[PDB]
DNA sequence: TCGGTAAGCAGTCCGCG
DNA sequence: GCGGACTGCTTAC
């Protein structure tokens, strides 16, 4: 097999590399790598190395990496550019793996672990590590085993061994329900003392050294705790055995308001799963406890126990250990679904970076561009210091707030990357500038044509047309990968809808789910077989189709995020290729493209309808337009359609056969006007929306910019079994909105769009009457909580104290003195409830850590004093009033002359 | 929360005769 | 009471 790296580090003058050799074995080597850097040289000097602008360079080979670093410093002292890859390990990988890396995940040791630490006096601080580690569960992907290290004797209690037999039993048998599929994979090791436990764990780690190390909060808790505890008991040298090269560093992570410490383990790649999830999931959750995320992702129930976690080991050691094991498994289950480790490996090996560097789009693109340029013996520029400067972004149209009955939307494919490719925007393709007219003049095609030679953006920049820049070349490669995965995602989505339709008529039989590839549209033969399947088999197939869609979504949306990240990196001062001329060339071209095509679409539809000056485009944001289709439907007449699907078909065909060719002609003209390199503005129909045929539903409404709701029948070629609400920006979509209120507001919207005013009034009346019975957690608001200290004046709110922070201060006074009460953590999320006048907490609200029940001490008083009237007005009535006023509807029935009968 | 801009709403403070 | 200046937080792209 072809060799591939696992990890790489620089330690002084050596590169330490772990890798898989040509025979598939894991090896380690230390290499005295001699790096090269570059200086500009005279034109009359033979070289094969050129910078990105075509100026000749001489290569300087150093005796060691320290010599190279010192040379960079002296070049700064002189005032001359020091060119080349200054991150020597990236250069090492580029020289050692000079081909497209083909990796074999089965050879990569991925470890998932979790620790338990009993603590009487609050949260066990990892930097102190003053309490025994009393359990470790460590799953190894190569062994496919859960290694369980269990402390039986502690200063906080002596316990009996954990029983695998009880662990396996149902909770209704008094068991812990450890999933049967992992029971045979557990290797249980009990210990008489903590010193022996940790010594054995280190010997185990030496034998089975993680390449990828993951788990939940491992970077901020488990790793520093284990390192510091071993340090405290045995000394520094022993703790450093967690690194295969015996090297560690305390790293200070700084933010806006403070800092924290993590431990860097040289020769390991730590990918904390909470951080993978936050980067790659595109969710914003009210809590990031593993129980909360597990319930959201997997629909598994919360891990139930009695009393505080600090007393769990002593009271129920059996459950304590089972729950440690289950926590490790839940992370593996989330990854089986979301496939974030797979994604990280794919992108890391593609770029040729340390795998943990996938968190940084700047580092990722630096490496991709470096490797690409090196292939042509070109030499990268030195990174420079720049002051942070604001720059302009997208255009968003101000919509007229209203109901909109029939709507079709259109959207540009991969806009910012397509602009980069069309215009040919790159550091080395800058050709010069032209004299800019107001943007309006380009939009309306009255400005002078910018150039007869170069490719232009309306910010004034011109670009070469003779050859593609490196940024367009490399962005195209990742875009093509994205396109492939998006295809699989959409096919799985369409396949899912076929199964949903079939589920209306399930067959009374015993059979099996079909063995199919859900990434490809079902054949006619498969469709025929599906129509004969049982509900059991169909539901299994739906679950599998949906898992295939999730896998495709992970792969496509994150490749989209990477290519959009390159457009953004051009506007980040830490990027080697930072240039506001290029960042603004992208965003300004986008503003023009949207407004240009709004004009062309209005012109086309006014012509087909025989009117003048009427606005068909009701809204647009960045690269999308929303078109009123009422007049199109009315030209046919509603009574002429057989059912909803009939007019949906008609609009689908109108969009494809009439509107898209008109849009294409419009953009081709724009490409010629700007003299661009290649026409790549591809705007296809996205949504077809409207009320059910014959209903009193309103179809859709807008309240303002980035705030609308549509009843959608077809999305990007997926024809839904049931209409789907597309809601953007409204409170239903915000993590700050109470869970039960999101649900109620969504039902109000559904009723408005699908059924009409009377239906809305009926539901509102019921919600208002019953909502006080809702569980307190479900009606609590949520907020991140920063700067608690800034606003705390002797335990009371200082000037301008935010509402949620006020709630935290209230909580802190109520729990004062208690060492075991859950503390609110700076920067994390809290639940918030309003309090009625004259409550014993002495303020108008209270807040506590999100994802948790409020502590028993004050729970009774919180429930008794919760202000339901304020809660309802603020979270439900006010947003609903906004929706209904915009849609010209009433949520309460107004008096009529009929009330007289 | 270590890792592009536009823009909405909640809440504080305070003016507005 | 509602709007502007401002902070804080959270979305849509
Ligand atoms: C979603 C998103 C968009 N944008 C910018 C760049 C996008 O090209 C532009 C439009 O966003 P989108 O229409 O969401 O995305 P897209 O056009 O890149 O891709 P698709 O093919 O799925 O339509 O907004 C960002 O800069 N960052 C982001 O996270
Ligand atoms: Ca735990
Ligand atoms: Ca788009
Ligand atoms: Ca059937
Ligand atoms: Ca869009």
């Amino acid at each position: 097999m072809k060799e591939f790296y696992l990890t790489v580090e620089q330690i002084g003058d050596s590169i330490f590399e772990r890798y898989i050799d040509s025979n598939g074995r894991e090896r380690t080597r230390e290499v005295e790598y001699k790096p090269s850097l570059f200086a500009h040289c005279p034109e009359s000097q033979a070289t094969k190395y050129f910078d990105i602008y075509g100026k000749p360079c001489t290569r300087k080979l150093f005796a060691n990496m320290r010599d190279a670093s010192q040379w960079i410093k002296r070049m700064e002292d002189i005032g001359l550019e020091a060119l080349g890859m200054d991150d020597f390990k990236l250069a090492y990988l580029s020289d050692t793996y000079n081909y497209e890396i083909k990796y074999d995940h089965t050879k990569i040791r991925v470890a998932n672990f979790d620790i338990e630490v009993t603590s009487p006096d609050g949260f066990p601080e990892p930097s102190q590590a003053k309490h025994p580690i009393d359990a470790i569960t460590h799953y190894d992907s190569i062994d496919d085993r859960f290694y369980v290290f269990d402390l039986l004797n502690s200063p906080y209690g002596n316990v009996e061994e954990w029983s695998i037999e009880i662990a396996a039993k149902l909770q209704e048998q008094g068991g812990d329900e450890v999933p049967s599929e992992i029971i045979d994979k557990i290797i249980y090791m009990p210990f008489d003392n903590e010193k022996e436990l940790l010594m054995e764990y280190l010997n185990f780690w030496q034998q089975k050294t993680p390449v990828i190390l993951t788990g939940w909060n491992v970077e901020s808790f488990a790793i520093p705790y284990v390192y510091n505890r071993i340090k405290n008991i045995f000394g520094e040298s022993t703790a450093k055995r967690l690194s295969p090269h015996r090297k560690t560093r305390v790293k200070v992570i700084e933010n806006m308001y403070g800092s924290r410490e993590i431990i860097t383990l040289f020769g390991i790649s730590v990918l904390d799963y909470i951080d993978l999830y936050k980067k790659f999931s595109f969710t914003n959750q009210p809590s990031y406890s593993l129980d909360y995320i597990s319930e959201f992702e997997l629909n598994v129930g919360k891990l139930k126990y009695d009393g505080p976690i600090s007393k769990l080991r002593e009271s129920n050691h059996q459950r304590y250990i089972s729950y440690n094991i289950i926590a490790v498994y839940r992370v593996l289950q989330i990854d089986a679904k979301r496939q974030f480790i797979n994604l990280s490996l794919d992108m890391g090996y593609y770029a040729k970076i340390q795998i943990q560097s996938v968190f940084s789009p700047i580092k990722t693109w630096d490496a991709i561009i470096f490797n690409s340029l090196k292939e042509q013996n070109k030499v990268i520029p030195q990174g420079r210091s720049h002051p942070v400067q604001p720059y302009p972004g997208a255009f968003v149209k101000e919509p007229i707030p209203n109901r909109y009955k029939y709507v079709m939307s259109f959207d540009l494919t991969s806009l910012y990357p397509s602009i980069i490719r069309q215009v040919n925007i790159s550091p080395e393709t800058i050709a010069g500038t032209f004299k800019v007219a107001p943007l309006h003049d380009y939009i309306n095609a009255v400005a002078e044509r910018p150039s007869d030679v170069y490719s232009c953006s309306p910010n004034g920049m011109m670009y070469y047309k003779d050859r593609d820049g490196v940024v367009p070349t490399e962005i195209t490669k990742v875009f093509n990968q994205r396109k492939e995965h998006k295809g699989y995602m959409l096919a799985a989505q369409r396949n899912g809808e076929i199964i949903k339709e079939a589920l209306h008529n399930p067959n009374l039989s015993v059979d099996e789910p079909l063995d199919v590839d859900y990434r490809f549209d079902f054949s006619d033969e498969i469709k025929e077989k599906i129509k004969k399947l049982s509900a059991k088999s169909l539901n299994e197939m739906l679950f599998r189709a949906q898992r295939t869609e999730v896998a495709g979504m992970t792969a496509q949306i994150n490749r989209k995020a990477l290519i959009n990240g390159l457009a953004g990196a051009l506007g980040n001062v830490w990027f080697r290729y930072y240039d506001l001329r290029n960042a603004t060339a992208i965003t300004t071209f986008g503003q023009m493209a949207l407004q240009w095509i709004e004009r062309k679409v209005n012109e086309y539809l006014n012509e087909v309808c025989g009117t003048e000056g009427e606005a068909f485009v009701l809204y647009g944001d960045t690269d999308s337009i929303y078109v009123s289709a009422d007049k199109i439907i009315d030209k046919v007449g509603e009574s002429k359609f057989r059912d909803t699907n009939h007019w949906v078909d008609f609009l689908d065909k109108f969009a494809r056969e009439r509107m898209e060719p008109a849009i294409d002609r419009g953009f081709r003209e724009m490409c010629e006007y700007m003299n661009n390199k290649q026409h790549l503005m591809f705007m296809d129909r996205e949504a077809i929306a409207g009320p059910p045929l014959g209903s009193k539903g309103i179809g859709g409404f807008w309240t303002g910019k980035k705030r609308y709701a549509l009843n959608v029948w077809d999305m990007e070629g997926t024809r839904y079994a049931e209409p789907k609400l597309k809601i953007m920006g409204l409170e239903t979509q915000k993590s700050s909105t109470p869970k039960a209120v999101q649900k109620a507001l969504k039902e109000c919207i559904r009723r408005m769009l699908q059924e009409g005013e009377e239906s809305l009034q009926e539901y509102f009346k019921e919600f208002e009457k019953e909502f006080r019975q809702l569980n307190y957690i479900s009606i609590a608001s949520v907020s991140s909580a920063n700067n608690i200290a800034k606003y705390d004046v002797g335990g009371f709110p200082g000037p301008k104290c935010p509402f949620h922070i006020r709630g935290i201060l209230t909580y802190n006074r109520a729990i004062k003195g208690n060492i075991d009460a859950p503390q609110v953590v700076e920067g994390e999320k809290v639940y918030v409830l309003p309090l009625r006048e004259g409550n014993p907490f002495g303020d108008k609200c209270i807040a506590w850590p999100s994802g948790t029940e409020i502590t028993d001490l004050i729970k009774d008083d919180v429930l008794h004093w919760m202000d339901y009237t304020v809660l309802l007005e603020k979270t439900f009535i006010k947003p609903l009033e906004g929706f209904t006023s915009a849609a010209k509807l009433d949520y309460e029935k107004k008096a009529s002359l009929f009330d007289m009968f």
